[PDB]
């Protein structure tokens, strides 16, 4: 096994960034916000962790965003979930909107299906909302969880081609060619479908845009964050 946070020699060679060093949060800053926010995250045992809100301000932080913006790649994060713990892996995320709700795109749902309310919920797409999935739009297949309190790796590959791809523990979950007349639909049949997630652009379809890692108020930890960009 190599070391948590750092790339194998051939992983650099493949052309993988590492995003997180396991000590500092050096390429990261808070949603909408030109710096890592002051409360609600841990660097802690080469772990990036979201503080689970007791429900005031020094326990919330808000979701955080990469400094960089990217088009095609192929993004990697482990994550260890609590139980009934909700977060998210978010993609094409650009702050192009009103400071106000939360940065919004496409979304990588990161859940503990079987105790969080809303696993079984869903616009109009049954599973929509579970593991792996395209939040609200597309269901995940295929998903071998380790479990509340186990690492898992979830990837997030975004083709030149605008086919995307979601994996969890090796294994390909959901496909999808980004902004197709299905997607589309899809977004119809979605919350995303409201002006609010249309003005500035079509939903999820920027050219470019942040990833982002979401607080949601439960405890959830990362490692192993990096990112290969696709010519």
């Amino acid at each position: 096994t190599p070391a948590i946070n750092q790339l194998t020699d051939q992983e650099k060679a493949e052309g993988w960034a590492l995003l997180f060093d396991g000590k500092t949060t050096k390429g990261w800053r808070g949603a909408h916000k030109d710096a890592f926010p002051d409360h609600g995250w841990m660097v802690k045992d080469g772990e990036l962790i979201v503080q689970k809100s007791d429900g005031s301000e020094s326990t919330n932080g808000g979701d955080i965003v990469t400094e960089g913006e990217y088009s095609a790649f192929e993004f990697s994060v482990d994550f260890k979930i609590t139980e009934g713990a909700n977060s998210g892996i978010k993609y094409f995320v650009t702050e192009q909107e009103k400071q106000k709700g939360s940065a919004y795109g496409l979304e990588f749902q990161l859940l503990d299906d079987a105790k969080h309310p809303d696993a079984k919920l869903y616009t109009t797409f049954p599973g929509s909302r579970t593991l792996g999935s395209l939040y609200d739009l597309k269901k995940s297949e295929n998903i071998h969880f380790n479990g509340v309190g186990e690492w898992n790796t979830a990837v997030v590959k975004v083709f030149p081609n605008n086919h995307v791809e979601h994996w969890l523990n090796g294994v390909k979950v959901l496909e999808y060619e980004r902004g197709s007349k299905e997607f589309r639909d899809l977004v119809k049949g979605s919350k995303y479908a409201d002006p609010s997630y249309n003005a500035g652009g079509a939903f999820g379809e920027a050219p470019k845009g942040h990833i982002l890692l979401q607080d949601h108020g439960d405890e959830v930890a990362f490692r192993n964050i990096k990112v290969k960009e696709l010519k």
